[PDB]
């Protein structure tokens, strides 16, 4: 287990995108934080990309966001650490699973996630790679959104976007576009949201191929379908059948998920 200043690295709980995430425990504090340690000479190959986070998650303060707590950059080593606070029993789910959520806990989660995304919206934050892998449960029974690693802070009331970030298979269709197009990001974190609930609810992600262009015409052609089992109820079917409308104009937004009878049954 190796030592870095007040920590001990134990096992590697993960990767990220570049490096590791360790287990580590505090000498000072007794007890335990997750840190991403990076290599600069593997990100200075292929980041620019980790020095915007680091500025993004600094502002971010909200109990259903993860908590950066401190950053060891020493301009003469290679290491970059990344310090957070531990989300105990890490990630929601596995997908795909054969034991989804229930609906129940399903909906205890998508109101977490609601509050976290709207935060996220209100800061002027688009997360831009919101999937169960990225939600953490907390000691609480609560998630934390974590991985700000493609997210993009905006000016303005929307983020107005072009460049295609993220996990594709919770991709929107209208950043799928062959030619260059412009898109609303908060409409992207929304539909991120739906393939998520989608996902809470049946262990798998609704439009699925491991080959890319077959994946991305299923996403902007082909129709919603539900499986036999399991059987959930018709209000949560419309939530996320809005939520997955392929039209950007007509999708459901926060606010209106927020009121929806889903949610606030
Ligand atoms: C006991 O705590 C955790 C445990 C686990 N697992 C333990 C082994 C399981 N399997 C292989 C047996 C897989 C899940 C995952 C996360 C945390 N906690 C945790 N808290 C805070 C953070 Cl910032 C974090 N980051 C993290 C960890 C792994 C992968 C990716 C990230 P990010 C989403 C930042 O990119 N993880």
């Amino acid at each position: 287990s190796m030592q870095l200043n007040q920590y001990t690295l134990k096992d590697e709980i993960g990767k990220g995108s570049y490096g590791v995430v360790k287990l580590a425990y505090n000498e000072n504090d007794n007890t335990y934080y997750a840190m991403k340690v990076l290599s600069k000479k593997k990100l200075i190959r292929q980041i620019e990309q980790v020095y915007q986070e680091i500025a993004i998650l600094k502002k971010l303060d909200h109990p259903n966001v993860v908590k950066l707590v401190e950053v060891l950059d020493d301009p003469n080593e290679d290491h970059l650490y990344m310090v957070f606070e531990l989300v105990n029993q890490g990630p929601v789910m596995e997908v795909p699973t054969l034991k989804p959520l229930s609906e129940d806990q399903a909906r205890f989660y998508f109101q977490d996630l609601i509050k976290g995304i709207e935060y996220l919206h209100y800061q002027k934050i688009i997360h831009r790679d919101i999937k169960p892998s990225n939600l953490l449960v907390g000691e609480d029974g609560h998630i934390k959104i974590a991985d700000f690693g493609v997210s993009n802070e905006f000016k303005g009331s929307d983020a107005l976007l072009s460049n295609t970030v993220g996990t594709p298979a919770f991709m929107a269709p209208e950043s799928l576009s062959e030619t260059r197009k412009i898109f609303s990001g908060k409409a992207l974190d929304v539909w991120a949201m739906g393939v998520t609930l989608y996902c809470f609810v049946f262990g798998q992600c609704p439009f699925m191929d491991e080959r890319i262009m077959c994946l991305h015409s299923k996403i902007k052609s082909q129709a919603l379908e539900f499986p036999d089992q399991p059987d959930i109820a018709e209000d949560l079917k419309d939530l996320i059948t809005r939520m997955l409308d392929k039209n950007p104009e007509s999708r459901i937004v926060v606010p209106e998920i927020k009121l929806h009878p889903w949610v606030t049954r």
